[PDB]
């Protein structure tokens, strides 16, 4: 190697509570919040949507991308972002929406039904069997209808979605973009995990061919994932794959 | 000891996802959110105010309260709940409000003052300098407005108010409610510690009379808070000061 890449330039330490780029509202969550996106700054053709807080109560992540967000200089951003697309949760401090629908397992997708599941309570409880809702047949979840809508209009190469706590990279294709993830976030790769499950985003993004990585942290603290994977996410938001 | 004291009685794991208690809106957030608590269901003299989310990125404490209330038997709760009482923060990611304000520089003390602070990017980052609001004169900020009007209105004989990542019980009056909690989360205790600074909540508490108890988790993540720390929470809920 002839000399260590440059370091990233970022918005002074000092700045940083601020957002540069004022977010777009796409839409309302159950409550009533505002959905937000905060639109990708360059034109290019490799476009993708970043995104978090599908589960409310995963939010080391939601912390990691927003400050990673607030580091970066406005005009460097490559991809939409959307900081959390479940509010409601987020506020109720619950893996599921307002109406009890872990989002989740609520896309429509080919083999989507309308029988409740089960989600683990804690990453060492021995099962999962936390009864949750999967959604109405007649009528999506709003956040999921708006994330859709987005997705539809803003027309994303590719999502990469975090999660917590189950520590990897989910690859839905043996992609680079996944391997460099996993190097990125030092995480292994493991290959096709719940992209078959009924009403999952990857499901959903597989039937429409859409690449989607989902990056599962570790159970890591808020502070932690700053401290620790900040660049990660920064190098993310410009990273053309 | 003569034996151990009983176990406490819980809704069963696998209903958890559920809240039994239809919260009551206080009030609004800035981007239109409802501000919501869930009331205390038994009459006593000792009602108080269980609280979290004051900064947004400090979650850990709200999903260990939001798993602690959805376990307890809904008759049991003896205090008023507030999960969140910054959901734009939440979804967000940020310590802030959705203005840029630190709402625990924010609360419109006798000291009070409209110029900017400075808090931590993160725990081990060597000087607090990251700017920050701390509101306009004129108006109080929409979710210092409500919690206010709610204490007003319920006048809970105390509050505990969960933060991260400090690691400490921060007792305003040398306090058996302190050591109990001291001891029931395993943390240190320590004495007045910012409640002098202009703004916080534990300052416009004491000029009230309000007995107000912060309690910094340490920076741990919210999985390890249930699995380690959801009983003091419980407890916390139907305890008796
Ligand atoms: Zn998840
Ligand atoms: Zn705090």
């Amino acid at each position: 190697v002839l000399f260590q890449g440059p370091a990233m330039s970022l918005i002074p330490r000092t700045e940083r509570a601020a957002f540069l780029i004022t977010p777009t509202s796409y839409g309302k969550s159950v409550l009533g919040a505002p959905l937000l996106y905060f639109p990708a700054q360059v034109e290019s053709n490799s476009r993708g949507l970043i995104l978090a807080g599908t589960h409310g109560d995963e939010t080391a992540s939601i912390a990691g991308l927003s400050c990673a967000l607030r580091s970066l200089p406005a005009e460097c951003l490559k991809h939409d972002v959307i900081l959390s697309m479940n509010p409601d949760a987020n506020q109720l401090g619950t893996r599921a929406n307002a109406n009890q629908v872990d989002l989740n397992r609520a896309f429509p997708t080919q083999n989507w039904t309308e029988h409740g599941t089960v989600y683990r309570w804690s990453s060492h409880t021995p099962v999962r069997d936390v009864k949750v809702k999967t959604g109405d047949k007649e009528q999506l979840e709003p956040e999921v209808d708006a994330l859709i809508s987005l997705i539809e209009l803003r027309r994303p190469k590719f999502v990469v979605s975090f999660h917590e706590p189950l520590a990897f990279v989910d690859d839905p294709a043996h992609s680079d973009l996944a391997k460099w993830l996993g190097k990125q976030f030092n995480l292994p790769i493991v290959d096709d995990v719940d992209y078959e499950t009924p009403g999952s985003f990857g499901t959903w993004c597989n039937e429409r061919q859409l690449p989607c990585i989902t990056v599962e942290l570790p159970p890591i603290s808020a502070d932690l994932t700053i401290e620790k994977h900040l660049d990660a996410f920064i190098a993310l938001l410009q990273h053309d794959p």
